[PDB]
């Protein structure tokens, strides 16, 4: 009934944010493992759900383009200027990404050669259920599947939104939704495997035993070792998961993220080897130790220059 918009069909309805293509690359920050909410349905044309809307996304050279659609029986207007702040307050736009850029390249060349491929490799400011529940799908897995077990996981358990074309989009469920007496046998119908164990105990636990998703707001202001040690008191969720958690949806800039690719960063390109670990390969302490060199080497926002690495190594 109702069409995925592109800009030439439906430019009524677009509205632009002043946005450089060097402060932000849609195709490099909205699939390469950040959210998995994101599609192009059409070249150049992300959609995606945020906060209970669904969101067409394009951009030229030096403005970001933006539509709506609000789900309900409405009057398809162009977006709002509250609407507009969410999406800024979404690519965290404030933040001067050429200065971070310049700021890291001044004392690794690594990321100097690096950025001059992948510019505009920005942090999303993601919800914080979202994002906890999407990374404890992300054990043993790749982004394609992750996205597939998320899709087919809000789609049974949260709110239709809206149909575009042959896609139906849905919010993200709330805690209770996951936490019931039937969501464990549900998830693993939906292919999610041990991990739909995870997810029904981090919902049960963050309700009972935290009181329910005001916590995740507490861990937004606290320091960040104190929420990546509360995340990992969850079920499915250790330190790569935290810290994911923790640079994604916590601002937390200085969390970095250690998993088999950045191990393999580490090595490779940096010639990183564990100093005061005697055994050679991974480990809890040794992965520990990586990320607090690359905090040493790339300062407060290494979380965010980790990305910008992380997000080349998916890219041949
Ligand atoms: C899905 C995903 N897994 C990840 N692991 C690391 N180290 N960095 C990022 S940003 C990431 N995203
Ligand atoms: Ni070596």
């Amino acid at each position: 009934h109702m069409r995925h918009r592109t800009l030439s069909s439906s430019p009524a309805l677009w509205a632009s944010i002043p946005c450089p293509r060097s402060e932000l690359r849609l195709d490099l920050v909205l699939a390469s493992g950040q959210s998995f909410r994101w599609k192009e349905q059409s070249p150049a044309h992300w959609s995606g759900v945020l906060a209970d809307q669904v969101w067409t996304l394009t951009q030229t050279e030096d403005q970001l383009y933006c539509t709506v659609y609000r789900g309900d029986d409405s009057q398809v207007s162009r977006p709002t200027l509250e609407e507009l702040e969410t999406l800024h307050k979404y690519f965290q736009l404030d933040v001067s990404l050429a200065q971070l850029y310049s700021h890291w390249a001044s004392v690794d060349s690594h990321f100097q050669r690096v950025a001059q491929k992948f510019q505009g490799v920005r942090l999303l400011r993601q919800d914080p259920t979202e994002c906890l529940f999407s990374f404890i799908c992300s054990s043993n897995n790749n982004i394609a599947r992750i996205t597939g077990m998320v899709e087919r996981l809000c789609q049974a358990f949260g709110p239709r939104l809206i149909q575009l074309d042959d896609v139906t989009y849905h919010g993200f469920p709330n805690l209770h939704a996951l936490a019931g007496p039937e969501a464990e046998t549900h998830l693993r119908k939906l292919g999610l495997g041990y991990r739909a164990r995870y997810v029904r105990a981090s919902a049960k636990a963050i309700l009972e035993e935290q009181g329910g998703p005001a916590w995740l707001q507490q861990l937004r202001v606290a320091p960040y070792e104190e929420a990546h040690k509360a995340l990992c008191t969850l079920p499915g969720v250790g330190a790569k998961v935290a810290d994911c958690i923790c640079l994604m949806a916590l601002d937390k800039p200085q969390a970095v993220p250690v998993d088999v690719h950045v191990w393999q960063i580490a090595h490779r390109d940096y010639g990183w080897h564990p100093k005061t670990s005697q055994a050679k390969g991974p480990s809890p302490l040794a992965n520990k130790e990586l990320g607090n060199f690359f905090r040493n080497l790339w300062g407060p926002y290494a979380g965010w220059a980790q990305a910008v690495l992380f997000s080349a190594d998916l890219r041949q």
